[PDB]
């Protein structure tokens, strides 16, 4: 009868990966052997791993089944055609280049689109500038409501159309190799982009004839927010909003490691023949993942848990500098005000969080921030309350927590280095 802030899982758990519960004595000894650097910890010793949401998520039954029927043929693989058919039936793009990683797609379209405008419109490599809502030099054009956490706004990842149009005039249209639209945006822990904004952005792109690359790891989540907020599309499905959305970009480049729900993969796809690396089982798995990732019941649950964790930390007095859809940045300085910036307040908070709850977080972020990310369909509400209770414990005992003079950062080659 009542309302649930944390939605029930619209799925049944099928396969699980056991994780051992540890004593504080075990963790305190483990965090020491790692040199007070949770990044070096063994996966077995981490109870809740918030390090990254990329490739660490779960899969569905149909996705696992897809791995079983592959076609490993070097060419004319039915597994490739199945993937292409999904890209075509979803985004509307009939040309598909599978890549190992999302980063692999960038290695392709960037040098290609640059050389293209160099041949045609005579682009200058010294004066060249690329534009985006948020991220060779690239310039971010974003609305001022984006980074303001004091106020809530329906779409904070929108382009600044005035700033976009003005910026093109400054550098000149011949010098702009492309426009990268990120959905959801990468700004402020992530924020959705409206369909009206993209449409408007694309009209500007044709005026100067600039190719628009849609960078979407999160395309499914972005479509959900358009259905949830933008009034016109309220009765549209997720598939429909996605099909409409990609009319307003020329090509897409993405990591499949997020909303496509796969451990590894990437895509570079185009709706035109212009402007011109995966095993069969993996392509088959991704072709299923793109559909399962767009599930309406699933997207509501995913987005609800993230919001549940953010709302949870807020109520216990933990302030976030930025908290979006795909990430939350906790302010370690404000949580540990007695620790000088010299002693690495963020790295210190990470260790204490592991000592207490066995939770792993990363320091990357003048301000000292601790980033939190949630792997998809991995952890439950109980884990969320466990993370909140940990921050609650750290806040009360905060005074007795000490900083760190030493941060242990060995070479990149140990880091690897097989065990003894």
């Amino acid at each position: 009868m009542e309302n649930f802030k944390h939605l029930p899982e619209p799925f049944r758990i099928r396969v699980i990966e056991p994780v051992k519960r540890t004593t504080r004595a075990y963790r305190e000894e483990a965090i020491i052997k790692s040199g007070m650097n949770p990044f070096l910890l063994d996966s077995e010793d981490v109870f809740i791993d918030l390090l990254t949401d990329s490739g660490t998520g779960a899969v569905t039954q149909s996705m696992q089944a897809a791995m079983m029927r592959g076609d490993e043929a070097y060419s004319g693989s039915r597994s490739y055609y199945a993937l292409a058919e999904s890209v075509k039936n979803i985004f509307g793009y009939q040309y598909t280049i599978p890549t190992h990683q999302g980063r692999g797609a960038e290695q392709i379209y960037i040098p290609v689109l640059i050389k293209k405008r160099e041949q045609e419109k005579g682009l200058d490599r010294s004066k060249m500038v690329a534009f985006s809502n948020y991220f060779c030099t690239v310039r971010n054009v974003y609305i001022k409501e984006a980074f303001d956490t004091g106020v809530r706004y329906d779409f904070k990842g929108n382009f600044d159309l005035e700033g976009l149009e003005r910026g093109i005039e400054e550098v000149g249209p011949n010098n702009v190799p492309y426009i990268v639209a990120t959905i959801t945006s990468n700004s402020a822990g992530g924020q959705p982009v409206s369909l009206a904004n993209l449409k408007a952005m694309y009209s500007i792109a044709k005026k100067y004839d600039i190719p628009v690359v849609m960078d979407s790891a999160r395309f499914a989540e972005n479509a959900y927010f358009i259905k949830q907020r933008e009034a016109e599309y309220k009765d549209w499905t997720i598939e429909q909003i996605t099909r409409e959305t990609y009319k307003y970009a020329d090509m897409l480049a993405m990591s499949a490691k997020k909303d496509a729900m796969v451990p590894m993969g990437g895509l570079l796809c185009m709706k035109d023949d212009s402007f011109f690396g995966l095993e069969g089982g993996a392509m088959e798995r991704l072709a299923v993942g793109l559909y399962d990732g767009m599930n309406l019941d699933w997207l509501a649950y995913r987005i609800a848990q993230v919001q549940y964790l953010v709302d949870g930390l807020e109520e216990i007095g933990v302030v976030c500098q930025q908290a979006g859809g795909h990430a939350a940045f906790v302010d370690a300085g404000k949580l540990l005000p007695h620790i000088p910036a010299d002693q690495f307040p963020a790295q210190a908070l990470a260790c204490e969080l592991y000592k207490v709850a066995g939770i792993r977080a990363v320091e990357i972020g003048p301000a000292e921030l601790l980033r939190l990310t949630i792997p998809r369909a991995t952890y439950t509400q109980t884990h969320m309350d466990f993370i909140i209770e940990a921050f609650k414990h750290v806040k009360e005992n905060a005074s007795n927590i000490k900083g760190l003079t030493f941060t242990y950062e060995p070479k990149v080659l140990r880091h690897f280095t097989a065990k003894l």
